[PDB]
């Protein structure tokens, strides 16, 4: 029997690896569950890791290496810049290798194009995207009555941040805020966000929308704390470890929308949080839930692949993913065939002392206040989406 070989292409060492290492934790957790069950096709699934230290250029090299090593599946999620490269390299490889196609399981690169203009049959996205993140965070705040009329948008100047800004601007009229001012800044370079916080203060806003992550959110929060910023951030990634500690005195009341919260789905969500901590050493947050839940859907697909003569057929796996549905600790998870955007609930959460699971050893954690169903959460199929069917 051919074993299934899955390549994780991520930032896996060094000072920029905090997000990539959480992808590693989530991937090892869930592929670990599949392997505890026996793997796939009568063999353990092999997990081949490729430490990418070189951004998109590095990724192209690592994808070539992974495929040469026999990987039939590539997994990645920490950067949409990297994902843009991976998805195109996989698409082009597949055109040249009919019958030997490689799958790209995108567990967290959230830029719109991956299920829009760059959509293709062998890419699947298991995470939110900019539209899902920012519609849900704003609508949730509106439903709760904590969305003021004035907003600022601050994002990183690459595909992801541009998509967040465009989404926040596009939703302003219907949801009901004015984007008073907005900023795109250099990515992962700014060490002092004080001047940006000053600009936000000048705008006299109630909400600051941002898709920032890593230092671009950690240091932004720190600068906001030092300035005593009154506005609350409405985010996709505030529950990355470290942000609430950096928030210090201004921690209360900031907002995030994510696919998960330990208290959002009763005993099921909490049992998952506890099991994940038992295995990894920490409660799941930030990039981890989408990666786990996506790999749960993937595992369900694998169960539904028809027994063959021992060979692994990635087209059959792809069709099984399209057809699969699984009950995750947060509820139903499935895959939209048109664009390969996964359908799943979203939970909007506030930083509060009332949260059962605390963040960063503080008195505060993320407390859920609104859950949108899968139907309420998933974005419309993008106008730019076209997908070729087999084949
Ligand atoms: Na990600
Ligand atoms: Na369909």
């Amino acid at each position: 029997a051919e074993p299934l070989k899955i390549a994780l292409v991520e930032t896996l060492s060094g000072p920029q690896a905090s997000t990539g290492l959480l992808y590693r934790a989530a991937v090892l957790y869930q592929l670990g569950k599949i392997n505890e069950a026996g793997g796939f096709n009568g063999e353990k699934i092999q997990i081949l890791e490729y430490d990418n230290q070189g951004g998109p250029v590095g990724a192209a090299d690592r994808v070539k290496a992974a495929i040469a090593d026999g990987a039939q599946i590539i997994v990645q999620g920490s950067s949409s810049a990297v994902a843009g490269q991976i998805t195109e390299d996989v698409r082009k490889y597949n055109l040249r290798n009919k019958g030997k196609e490689v799958l790209y399981l995108n567990l967290g690169a959230e830029a719109l194009e991956l299920t829009g203009s760059k959509c293709h049959f062998y890419h699947f996205r298991f995470s939110p995207n900019a539209a899902i993140r920012f519609k849900t965070v704003a609508q949730g705040m509106k439903d709760k009555g904590i969305l003021g009329e004035r907003a600022y948008s601050i994002n990183q100047n690459y595909s992801w941040g541009v998509d967040v800004e465009n989404t926040v601007v596009a939703n302003a009229k219907e949801i009901g805020y004015e984007v008073v001012d907005k900023t795109l800044h250099e990515v992962n370079k700014i060490q002092d966000f004080s001047p940006y916080v000053a600009k936000i203060q000048a705008a006299n806003v109630d909400t600051v929308f941002t898709g920032n992550w890593s230092n671009d959110l950690l240091l932004l929060m720190k600068a906001a704390s030092g300035a005593g910023l009154k506005a609350k951030f409405a985010t996709s990634f505030l529950d990355q470890p470290g942000n609430i500690g950096n928030a210090g005195a201004i921690a209360e009341g900031h907002i995030v929308s994510t696919p998960f919260n330990p208290e959002a789905n009763g005993e099921a969500s909490m049992a998952f949080a506890e099991d994940y901590k038992k295995v990894t050493g920490h409660y799941p947050s930030y990039v981890e839930p989408a990666a786990v839940f996506g790999l749960q859907l993937f595992g369900e697909a694998l169960k539904n692949v028809k027994p063959g003569e021992g060979k692994i057929n990635t087209t059959d796996i792809a069709l099984a993913i399209e057809n699969a549905s699984v009950k995750t600790p947060m509820g139903d998870y499935s895959m939209r065939s048109d664009d390969h955007q996964a359908k799943f609930p979203m939970v909007v959460q506030e930083v509060s002392k009332k949260a059962r699971i605390k963040a960063d050893g503080t008195e505060y954690g993320f407390l859920p206040f609104k859950t949108f169903t899968g139907d309420e959460s998933i974005d419309p199929v993008q106008e730019s989406c076209s997908m070729k069917r087999p084949g």
